[PDB]
C-alpha cells in the first residue's frame, strides 16, 4: 500500500469488492477504476475524494500509509527549524517572524540539525533580542 | 475541519514566509500559488507533494485536518461494516470473503451502525461454521 495505486487496490481488496461494485459506487467506469488501481492514470483530487468516500474514509486516512515517490524539492526552511514549526508541542509560543529570523541563520552550507536545537537558538536570540 | 487552501495559507503564514520563498523553492510561479490558497484552482497530487516537500511534511501531514466539501459519495459497505474493516485493531483477521458475506446483512432498510455490532454477528456466524 505504499504506492498511491497500490493503496487503492487494497482498500477494494481487503473488503473484497468487486471492481463493478466500487465503480458503481462512485460512478466511474471500471477500465477508469482499473486504470487508476494499475496507477496507469493519476486520479484528481476530487477523484480522490469519490474514492474515499466509496470505501467510507477520509481522503487523509485514505493517503495513510501513501509514499509519492516523485522528484524531491528541497524545504524552503530548514529541517530542524521547520520540525521545530511543525511540532505543537515545542516552539508553539514562537511568533512567525521570529521563523524567518531564524530561517536566515545558516554556516558555511552546514547548519545544526536538531528541532530542539533551533528552540535553544530561539531562546538565546529571544532574550538577547526583543 | 479545515479546507485545502487555507491549510496551505495556514502553512506559510505560520512560518512567516512570502509567497516567492513558497514559490522558488515549489517551482511553481507566484501567481499560481496565490491562487491555490486563495481556493480559486485546485493543486494536482504531484503540485500537492511539491508544496509538502516546500515545507518539508509528508502530503499525508499536509492534509491532516482538511476537509473536502466535493464529494457526496455514499458508501460501498455499511458504515459499520466500513469502520469495522477500517479500524486496524478490530478485525483485523476478518477475511475478505467475510466481509463479503456480512455486507449483504440488513433489516428492513435498516442497520445497526456500529463496528462493535458487526463485529459480535461475525464471531457468531463463524461459530456456527
Ligand atoms: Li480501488
Ligand atoms: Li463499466
Ligand atoms: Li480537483
Ligand atoms: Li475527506
Ligand atoms: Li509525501
Amino acid at each position: 500500500h505504499m504506492k498511491l495505486h497500490e493503496r487503492l487496490r487494497e482498500l477494494r481488496s481487503e473488503r473484497g469488492l468487486r471492481l463493478k461494485d466500487v465503480a458503481e459506487t462512485a460512478g466511474i467506469s471500471v477500465p477508469y477504476l482499473s486504470d487508476l488501481e494499475r496507477g496507469r492514470t493519476n486520479p484528481s483530487l476530487e477523484t480522490l475524494q469519490t474514492l474515499a468516500g466509496a470505501y467510507s474514509i477520509t481522503v487523509h486516512d485514505l493517503l495513510e500509509g501513501v509514499e509519492f515517490y516523485g522528484d524531491s524539492t528541497e524545504g524552503a526552511l530548514p529541517k530542524g527549524l521547520a520540525d521545530l514549526v511543525a511540532d505543537p508541542l515545542l516552539g508553539s509560543q514562537i511568533t512567525p517572524d521570529w521563523v524567518r529570523t531564524l530561517s536566515r541563520i545558516e554556516l558555511r552550507g552546514k547548519r545544526p540539525r536538531d528541532k530542539q536545537d533551533w528552540y535553544e537558538i530561539y531562546l538565546h536570540l529571544k532574550r538577547i533580542l526583543g
